[PDB]
């Protein structure tokens, strides 16, 4: 088994989407392995360039074909170059620009934390005729930065790890388990837009909801609460082009939810007040007391959404 | 006719379209026939890399062109390989990426029920010389997992028939069959987001319309059935971008119908209750307590639009 | 001149856009002609697949390039095979998807017919050295379904003409008229989506326009006109990103018209219905009749706008 | 210096985007020169396809590589070919997909007038060593057709320059001019759309901001104008997305200003004569006879931006 | 060390993105560099096209590969051409045309002022075997010219740097700097269309929002400080499409908190204003003459902004 000693430099990261949960990934790879020796002209390395790399692959070079497990669509490919030794060691160079995928929780969705992780594979080599020695990760131009809203957090972490299909075990019986590398890097979400963007006007829009019970004219009280209503409606789409379509609820879903809540709330306790009478006579001041009451229960309902 | 026998490994399914009825989906396949026997260097098999397969088709090997039916666009090779083995069997290992389609029924569109459909075939040789022996499917990524807001239910179903085309009948006279191969993952949607994000603020939307009737001046009523009627409005833009234009009604559609329906009624009722005088001195409460039968109707309306 | 006999198997329709005016069609197209006999192995016919029929045309095969004139893009063509026969006749077929436009009438919007195109044409030879003998079209999958809303009504339409072009006049004197086939496949459109969806709501809009008329105050007259003029500009954006920037008017189009119509005129006879006075004193009922002629008169002006 | 005879076929123009002023041109361009004798098979001329024309190139024969300058993105080739004569003379025709740019005016926004422009250039030979004899356009497609709301008048103008590149220079000492051509093609804008769906309801909205001094109630004066603001708003939003972001102001974006002047000056003149009192009984009649004055003075400056 | 010089010429800068702070660049770039005397056919240079240049790639000729380091996905390079001199020197000519990137700070947003980026460098050859001697920029179609709302300020400026690499460290031991060339293009924004599209606008809405106080009724005061709460939140979607979510405010969003903070503390002063009772009789005058306190504490708030 050859012995391949990988090396990944990741220049950049970007596009994180949410929506998609994909982020694109810039950077190289430097594989290296040791051959046979070799005449080169004089005594230094040889240094092979893109589209003359198959010249002597024809030849009958071993160049071994790694791929990206976790990506989404081919990879994008750049230069690449071969650097043949006298002394018999081979190393691979090449530049990739990729679009990767992985699985994000977003169930505290402003305050997140999530990784970016890169999965490289032999495509066609088991770890009986090809493993991976080490991997040594460069994230310097990464290293502590603020690339989007996403705080990079220290070294990344890397892993050597062995992945057995059930597929091609028709194909080599027992020989098929492949050597795998993970990088993980952790990234913290930047929360400062959400906080000054959605929490803060809806914020302003529950407590502008309490604020109905210190009217009187019955009409007002509705037009007032149907007004709010559609304020509701206009920040319940403003918030669902920033976040797909996950089954459980995040704090701005759960705000949107107590924004219609407080409105429905209100307009039930304003017609049973102006319903509860004895026949036409009577007016309620026991329940328009809830001045102080909806802000204490709703209150209560967040620091329990809180916990 | 030569056997062939197709293993399909099925990575990742993403990207599901609703607007467009597509899907992406990602993985291996691996077919696997036998020819006649050769010399390989050493006994072991001999593994061809991408680039290399070609100049063993030039000096003619038969490797069959298998195709994906159903796809949108060409698909998006990666890597590839071959297995030649000295006993004379060779194995096909390739990766895709595409971007298939299938016929979608939403008319139950939350609590949906699909199928993801995978259609394999040759190109140019018919089951007089290319058949399908037999189909292995490996779901075991996907085999009980939430990718989107999809169920993946239990294992696929594989399927293997012979197409006639009526097309080549003048190229071939009577040998214008073709094997196929079809995949079918059942999939069922997760109808959470659509219930606290489309139903729930409908549903209170109509009740609020309902609770127009407990007013009094003729102006305040329709100017609170027109503010219900903008927020109906803004839900109607809000609902149309995640689902095509159907000739039939779904769920939520039939919801921004009864929503219209509710505003048009009350206004109607409102000036009929405010013109059904006797010149100018009437006013009616024999019409004023429909309180009770509106939530009675319309109810009546949704049991109805559920059976 | 070689007679050339095309096939086209229409596979599919789909992704119609109508702010594009384009359409995807994929399909197969089989071209077949005869030359010189040869020596084929065995006495079978001879299948030369994707990479292996340039180095046929290296050696002086002649292999025809034709191409589709009212394609967006150059077309993704997906495999492709030449069938060798030693009678002498060779078969060119290929797999096409590509992007296709036609000019478009919207004057009907939602009760629209059109029409999808194929336009084929040899790229450099002439009726002179290429002519197109027949055409035959084989929409099976396509005969009478419902793509999108889109209905596919009978079978397609086939002709053979031939253009010619004043640029190539310099190039060849009086040779430059070059074989075309025509593939022409009717659609009408399903209005139903925008039946239930633009022309009810804009209708009930209308109709509660016209009900203005029965309130009493000045003030609430005017900003209950101003509520439904902003649900009128609702409509008005809503119905923009379903059609393109055609210089006439559908029928939608006129429909917001129409409610813009009605506000801009119920605005104005109530303010000269409030200004009609002998000082200050005056009412008027004579002009505030109108709850039976608006409809009378905007009935009649929908009436004329059908004819 | 070798004389080179271009023309060029415009097949059709589409595609226009105004935000981002490129549009794509569809066509095919011939070129034509003359070289040395050679043998043909026969004494016809010798048609050369698209693959075969590098098997023509390696052996030694000239064919220049012209280019588009002010394309986006390097442009999508289909078809080519070349003609050999016995006489001498090359020809080589090819169809060109390409996305294209030009500095657009948009001063006078729905009334408008630009030009489509195509400069071709040889990408490596100075005119020392190829240049341009004549160019013949054949826009027989696009003469006088609406290809959009694009009139296009006329015949195209051509025209043949020579460019001089400072870069180079110290490559190619007083060697460095290069010959180009130059088509325009005017194009005339439809502003039919843009009057029945942005001018008059702009109109109606600034008439109908005039139209609220006609009231009395200081509240439903003011929240009357509110409502209008709003309307102004969301048709502020509603012409975003169909003009870049200029630095001038064209006719719309000049109506939505007055739009919003017309309301902040109604409600600043409702103030006043709500504040302008002795202490609290003073009523003016002096200033709310800006029933006449604020249609003149808005009228005048209209008219003044007319001119 | 081969001597390479560098000289890059930029036709046009367009696309610039701010929500991806991306741009693209569209230009020439020429090398050059001597190496050994050669026989050319006659005496002049000898011009090699886009195909040929592998053709002497693979007979021994050494042409480095250099790239763009801080491009976004894989540059489109269009032709390409190679000078060989009899002298000895080789001149290398390509066109580019990239999607670069930099770090752009929006913190005076429409008043902003950027930098345009290019970083070239080789891809194999460090500063020990190939370094750029000199660099120069030749910005002549965009030397100060308005492309979007950008201005060009002046000439570019050009760098030469050594960047170390700890990644094949373990590759060439001390020998991994590799030379690099910058180039800077200083851009400043136009900040018309802000001015006149979002802050007129929006100090419009804040100016109304401060003219509440001259109303009476409680329930007016509050509904009309919805309506502004509306307009308010209309504005705030419509800034969210020209910016990203950045961590830090800029000019317009501080506007928009400052019209939530405006009608907030408007809601909360009149519902303080109506509550100060002595039980249920006290009208309240001293804290209602914050019609002039609250343009001059909104006043010292956007002056402390300035600052």
């Amino acid at each position: 088994p050859v012995d391949v000693s990988v090396s990944i430099f990741i220049n950049k990261i970007y596009g994180v989407n949410t929506l998609e949960q994909t982020y694109k990934v810039d950077g190289y790879i430097v594989a290296q392995w040791t051959g046979k020796p070799r005449k080169t002209p004089g005594d230094k390395p040889l240094i092979v360039e893109n589209t003359q790399i198959e010249r002597w692959i024809n030849n009958g070079l071993w160049v071994p074909a790694l791929e990206f497990i976790n990506v989404v669509g081919s990879p994008d490919t750049g230069n690449k170059r071969l650097m043949l030794f006298p002394d018999g060691r081979v190393i691979y160079n090449a530049r990739f620009l990729g679009s990767f995928s992985n699985d994000m929780d977003f169930r505290l969705f402003p305050f997140d934390r999530q990784q970016f992780v890169l999965e490289l594979e032999p495509f066609s080599y088991n770890n009986q005729q090809l493993r991976f020695s080490d991997i040594q990760v460069y994230t310097e131009n990464i290293d502590n930065e603020e690339i989007d809203e996403w705080w990079i957090r220290g070294k990344a972490s890397t892993h050597i790890s062995d992945i057995r299909y059930d597929h091609l075990s028709s194909v080599q019986p027992n020989q098929n388990e492949f050597s795998r590398i993970t990088v993980r890097i952790d990234a913290v979400r930047n929360p400062s837009y959400y906080l000054w963007s959605f929490i803060l006007p809806l914020g302003l829009i529950i407590a502008a909801s309490w604020s109905v019970f210190w009217l009187e004219s019955f009409s007002e009280r509705l037009q007032t609460s149907f007004t709010l209503m559609l304020t509701v409606v206009a920040y319940a789409f403003y918030t669902s082009n920033i976040l797909p379509r996950l089954p459980y609820t995040t704090v701005i879903d759960q705000m949107i939810i107590a924004g219609y809540g407080s409105i429905f709330a209100a307009i039930l306790l304003i017609i049973f007040a102006h319903h509860r009478q004895a026949n036409g006579v009577e007016d309620d001041l026991l329940i328009q007391r809830c001045r102080l009451a909806f802000p204490l229960g709703f209150l209560a309902i967040g620091c329990v959404l809180v916990i």
